[PDB]
């Protein structure tokens, strides 16, 4: 039994601080487990590239500790980063063969994690280009990283686009991980793999140094086995960055310790709206969501059934804004970091030239459609961006919260994992993604051995409250169960 399995960040830190564990031991333990479960054995393929300097980093953190120069709660803690996040000296490929030799400098959030003392173990696989490449795509697949597998049943999907990060955390391949979300890419794979996933308000965490899709919806976020671990990571990565204008829009930003919000009485006096959608009747779901509602009520919260105004009405507008922002953002990123590719057209041409390795399972229709967009000055785009944001936020999530004076909206995150070699109606997480509002999924059980999560959504900047509520729910349920491997 892995000696660090299911061990929280605070506990690992306590052990190292007591001199019973050091970063190099913990780091090498994870690396050995990665070799045994990710590269061989069940071949989870959650890790696309190891950091050659992982041991060096861990050893330096230990020397600093012995010298009495601690950096904080994450000192010596090993973590993994989705492969669309820049982090030297590894490549940042977004899973594409086109960027296999592209090794840009650290993204802002990575600089923050390293300054906090975290050890970067490596990069995790993701649906190629964060699943914004083609139609009928396969979640968790990329040309460079292959197919990531769900550890609860390796024949099934890990979902995406933060596939490797969710799987790695669920399989105890690292303490915590960082993923990114445009629309469902953090909370969906987190729920599908039985872990906690938190997508913050757009602007809380800098997007600088991340291969993008949408500046309107994109955001990095923590993935962990517990809410406390996710809160510790958020505390380290949140912050204003001059390179990302969205971070300047945050009201009253301060050096906030989100772990202070880990209140076991966090649901007392709260009001929650249980979203009514067909997902509540998903096979095997009724008992789980009913039990969750009961736990929330017993914890002191009022739970009332509500419908999200404009549910899905933003679909068309969102599709439009993503196409326009993807071309603009990707080309800006290529230029800023001097990538070997200079345009979206170059990428499209590359995949065609390497069709055997890149276009064998599905195409690149989204890249093609995005390349044909006029630009950000197009009236149609401006209208779409405005409509999507309005429908999902002010007239969506906010309208529901105001109608019953609620603190949050909850619902099952999604259905269960499906066979890889083969969209669940009623999902609600798109509202938070499109509104740029915070969402957080917590394990709430399983159906036929496959994890199911409980989703929490709130208005902009409500992370402190969402964490309090999610933690309170988690502490009285402790529903997560680790995956069982054959050998």
């Amino acid at each position: 039994p892995f000696p660090y399995a299911e061990t929280d960040v605070a506990d690992l830190q306590a052990r190292m601080t007591a001199g019973e564990l050091d970063s190099t031991t913990l780091t090498q333990a994870y690396l050995q487990r990665i070799a045994a479960l990710d590269r061989t054995g069940p071949r989870l393929r959650a890790v696309i590239e190891l950091n050659p300097d992982a041991l060096k980093e861990a050893a330096e953190r230990d020397r600093e500790r012995r010298d009495g120069r601690l950096r904080g709660p994450l000192h010596g803690i090993p973590l993994l980063l989705k492969d669309n996040i820049n982090a030297a000296p590894m490549a940042t490929s977004a899973g594409s063969l086109a960027l296999q030799g592209f090794r840009p400098d650290d993204a802002y959030l990575v600089r923050r994690l390293r300054d906090a003392g975290a050890v970067v173990l490596g990069k995790t696989n993701l649906s190629e280009w964060a699943n914004f490449r083609g139609n009928d795509s396969i979640s968790g697949w990329s040309a460079r990283g292959g197919q990531t597998r769900n550890p609860y049943r390796i024949s099934h999907s890990p979902c995406g686009s933060s596939s490797g990060s969710a799987v790695a955390v669920a399989a105890n391949l690292a303490s915590v991980a960082i993923g990114t979300e445009t629309d469902g890419s953090i909370v969906c794979p987190a729920a599908i793999n039985g872990v906690v996933g938190l997508k913050p308000t757009v602007g809380l965490v800098s997007r600088d140094g991340i291969i993008p899709i949408s500046f309107s919806q994109d955001t990095a976020g923590p993935m962990a086995r517990s809410v406390a671990d996710a809160a510790a990571v958020l505390t380290a990565i949140a912050g204003r960055d001059d390179a990302d204008p969205a971070t300047a829009t945050m009201p009253g930003r301060a050096v906030y310790d989100y772990t202070a919000r880990l209140d076991p009485q966090g649901l007392r006096g709260k009001r929650i709206g249980l979203l009514q959608t067909p997902l509540l009747k998903y096979r095997g779901m009724p008992p789980l969501i009913e039990q969750a509602a009961t736990e929330l009520r017993r914890a002191g919260a009022v739970v009332v059934p509500v419908e999200l105004p404009n549910q899905g009405a933003w679909a068309e507008a969102e599709r439009t804004l993503l196409l326009y922002e993807f071309k603009a953002g990707l080309e800006r990123y290529f230029n800023t970091h001097r990538a070997p590719l200079r345009s979206l057209a170059d990428l499209i041409a590359f995949n065609q030239a390497h069709s055997k390795q890149e276009l064998g399972l599905f195409g690149q229709e989204l890249l093609v459609e995005a390349d044909a967009t006029a630009g950000l000055a197009d009236p149609a785009y401006i209208r779409a961006r405005s409509d999507a944001r309005r429908l999902a936020g002010p007239e969506g999530i906010d309208a529901a919260l105001a109608a019953h004076q609620l603190d949050a909206l909850v619902a099952p995150t999604t259905g269960v994992a499906w066979p890889i070699r083969s969209d669940f109606p009623g999902e609600s997480y798109s509202a938070a993604a499109v509104a740029g509002y915070p969402s957080l999924t917590v394990p709430m059980g399983q159906i036929d051995g496959l994890p199911v999560g409980l989703l929490f959504m709130g208005t902009a900047w409500s992370e402190p409250k969402l964490i309090e509520m999610a933690y309170a729910y988690e502490q009285r349920t402790r529903a997560r169960r680790p995956p069982h491997f054959d050998t």
